């Protein structure tokens, strides 16, 4: 059965909620993302309307083969009328083809679910400028202040000095990232263009890129890993046994492999800095852990919500314990008092 937490009242919709059957009373299914925690139940025999971005679509229409005729993509930054409802999908700054949904319900309250989401300053310029927010449906992965780690943008100069000083001293080296899932494309990409290569991967791997709308795909990516120095491998191989075997199938054509392993926030985070960050090694492999995240920092959290100023906050992440309940709102109460609403 549903979680109300995934339920917008007023309203025939659900977000994010694939996992429970035949919702009853629901004429709508939001989709925010295409991460599996969030699609779970999805698949060609669905036949109800979902709701998303385009770039979403082409995920669910390929990978999952969600016939074409249930889905529904919207333009971002645009009022669309969905079932007599005003609705509007706003970049998530998460995953590509995420979205926060706005909805303007019949009664005159207003409702934002910000899926998951990176907040950033620049969101204060979208359409939510304009109006204000009765409910603010809100991820709330990192809401505690222990949780820190660097912009993205020095991530990705870390990794990118990195690869390009290694392979540099030795031609021979290899590089290879981990990935599960989509989201942190920057990593490879970035790497994979200092060093003048393109990235090789899986044939699995390479369709789900080529849903993505990214620029100039078909010049950054290939299934030839023969042709490529940057190659991609699932999460779980990013080990040094997975990554030993793997340099054996390379035919004597490299002798060292630097391998990356973007997580999210890890508690080596609460001592170093990402200037200091070093790998583990073991032989010819040295394998680094970069704080590459997706979802907010605290900082970032309380930066949006405080701006936002809305009347009530439901979370939807780290909802399963009362410590974590609890927590969570002495935090939005602190935020309240110091701003004044
Ligand atoms: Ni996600």
């Amino acid at each position: 059965t549903c979680p109300f937490y995934k339920k917008i009242p007023g309203t025939g919709f659900t977000v994010d909620a694939f996992q429970y059957g035949v919702v009853e009373g629901c004429t709508a299914y939001f989709l925010t993302h295409f991460h599996s925690d969030h699609y779970a139940g999805l698949s060609k025999h669905f036949t109800f309307p979902v709701y998303c971005s385009e770039i979403t679509g082409n995920l669910l229409k390929n990978k999952l083969h969600v016939q074409e005729q249930y889905i529904h993509p919207l333009p971002l930054d645009t009022e669309c009328i969905v079932n007599g409802v005003k609705v509007v999908l706003l970049d998530a700054n998460h995953c590509p083809g995420a979205v926060m949904i706005l909805f303007y319900l019949p009664n005159g309250t207003v409702i934002l679910h910000t899926g998951d989401f990176r907040a950033d300053p620049s969101m204060e310029r979208s359409l939510l400028a304009d109006q204000k927010v009765h409910m603010l449906y809100l991820d709330t992965t990192y809401c505690s202040p222990e949780y820190t780690f660097p912009s993205q943008q020095e991530v990705i100069r870390f990794a990118i000095n990195t690869a390009f000083e290694a392979v540099t001293l030795n031609p021979h080296a290899l590089v290879v990232c981990g990935t599960y899932s989509i989201g942190k494309e920057k990593v490879f990409l970035a790497i994979a263009d200092v060093l003048g290569s393109k990235v090789g991967m899986s044939q699995e791997k390479y369709k789900t890129l080529q849903c993505l709308n990214i620029p100039e795909i078909n010049s950054l990516i290939t299934t030839d890993m023969c042709s490529s120095l940057v190659h991609l491998l699932p999460m779980m191989q990013i080990n040094f046994k997975g990554l030993q075997s793997h340099l054996k199938k390379c035919g004597g054509k490299y002798n060292q492999i630097l391998a990356f392993r973007p997580t999210g926030w890890t508690h080596s985070n609460k001592f170093t800095r990402i200037a200091d960050v070093i790998p583990q090694t073991k032989g010819n492999i040295s394998i680094y852990g970069i704080p590459y995240s997706e979802h907010s920092s605290y900082l970032e959290m309380k930066r949006f919500v405080q701006w936002l100023k809305p009347q009530k906050i439901i979370p939807t992440v780290n909802v399963g314990t009362w410590k974590s309940r609890s927590t969570m709102e002495k935090y939005f109460r602190e935020w309240k008092l110091e701003a004044g609403y």
